[PDB]
C-alpha cells in the first residue's frame, strides 16, 4: 500500500470538499481508502498528519512550477503573470486542500511552519528577481526589494485564498488574477 | 456597574497581552474586575461575548477616525499614508485585541460578520476615493475601482496583523507603514 496511502490522500481531498476536517473521521478516511481503522494507523499518526501531507504535496508542486519557469526565460508584465499564476492554478485546482490547510496553520505547528518556510522561500525569490530587475536598470530602486516581495506575497496569499473560498468581501475568482498582476507590476515598477 | 463592565473589558484586554483567549477563564475576568462569577454573567454571556465588544470598540473607533480623516478635507501620498495610519495606529495600540479577535473570526460567526460588515464598508469607501480622484483626472481609469480596492485592504489587513504579531515572514512594525503607502499610491496613480 503506497496505492493505500495515495487512496487515503485522495479520500481526505474528496470530502474536504464537502465538509471540514473536525467534521471527518479517521474511521471515515479508512472507510474511504478501502482499510481498516488501525490499518490507517500504519500510514497515518492521525487525520491531521494526513492534512500535513496533502498540503505540503500542493506547496512543493506549486514550488517546483514555480522553478520550472525559473530555468526557462516575454514582457515584464507578463513574465509577473505567469508567476502568479503558478499559485492560482496550483491552489486553485486544489481549493478544499488550500483552504484547510490555512485553517490549519492556528491549531497546527508543523502546518504553520510548513508554510511559514516556502512563504519565506517565496518571497527571498521574489526579491532576488525584483533586484535583478533593478540590476539591469528596468526597475527603480524604491522600498528595499525584501520588503515590497513580503507585502506583495502576503497580499497574494490573502486575496487568492479569500477568491478561492467565496469570502466576504473578496475579488471574484475571475478578476483575481488581472487585479494582482496590475498591483505587483505597478509597484514594482512605478516611482 | 457600566464601570464594573469597563472593568471586565480592561481587565480581559490585559490578561490577552500575556496569554490566548482558551487561556483565560470567567473566573480570571470576574476576579480581575473585582466582582463574582455570578456578577459577571449579569454583563456577559461568555469570554467571547468579551472579545467580541473589545473588538468591536476598536473596528468602531478606526471607523470614526477615518469618519474625522473624511470631513475635514494636502499631496496624494500624504492622504493616502493618513487614512493607512488610523489603521496601523489604532490597531497598532491594541494588538492584543487584534490578534485575539483575528483568530476568533475563524470560530466565531458573529467575529467573522462584524469584521467583514467593516471590511466592506471600508472598501467601499476606498472605492469612492479612488474613482473620486479619477473623476478630478488625477489617477487613471485601470482596474475598475471596487476590485482594487478590496485587493489593497486584503493586503493591509494581512501584512498589518503578520507585523503585529511578529510573524514570520512579516514587514517590521517600523516599515511596514512606507511599504504599504508606496503599493497604495503606485497602484492607485500608475499606469
Ligand atoms: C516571475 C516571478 N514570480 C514570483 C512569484 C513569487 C510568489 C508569488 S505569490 O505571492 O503569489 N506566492 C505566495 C502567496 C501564496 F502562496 F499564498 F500565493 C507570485 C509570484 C517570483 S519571480
Ligand atoms: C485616504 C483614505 N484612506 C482609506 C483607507 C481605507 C482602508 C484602509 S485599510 O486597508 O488599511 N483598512 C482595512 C484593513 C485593516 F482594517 F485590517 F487594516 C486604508 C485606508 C480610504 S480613503
Amino acid at each position: 500500500g503506497d496505492d493505500r496511502e495515495l487512496a487515503i490522500l485522495a479520500t481526505a481531498e474528496n470530502l474536504l470538499e464537502d465538509r471540514p476536517l473536525a467534521d471527518i473521521s479517521v474511521d471515515d478516511l479508512a472507510k474511504g481508502a478501502g482499510i481498516s481503522r488501525p490499518t490507517f494507523y500504519f500510514y497515518f499518526p492521525s487525520k491531521e498528519a494526513v492534512l500535513l501531507t496533502l498540503l505540503d504535496r500542493v506547496v512543493n508542486q506549486a514550488d517546483m512550477a514555480l522553478q520550472t519557469l525559473a530555468e526557462n526565460p516575454t514582457d515584464r508584465e507578463n513574465m509577473w503573470r505567469t508567476g502568479i499564476n503558478v499559485f492560482f492554478e496550483t491552489f486553485g485546482s486544489h481549493k478544499a486542500v488550500t483552504r484547510a490547510g490555512q485553517a490549519a496553520r492556528a491549531t497546527s505547528v508543523e502546518v504553520a511552519e510548513l508554510w511559514s518556510t516556502f512563504m519565506q522561500k517565496w518571497i527571498a525569490y521574489t526579491a532576488a528577481v525584483i533586484d535583478a530587475e533593478r540590476d539591469r536598470g528596468a526597475a527603480p530602486r524604491t522600498l528595499p526589494a525584501h520588503e515590497l516581495a513580503t507585502a506583495l506575497n502576503l497580499m497574494n496569499e490573502r486575496t487568492l485564498f479569500a477568491s478561492f473560498a467565496g469570502e466576504q468581501p473578496s475579488v471574484p475568482e475571475a478578476r483575481v488574477l488581472d487585479t494582482l498582476v496590475h498591483i505587483w507590476v505597478t509597484s514594482i515598477y512605478g516611482e
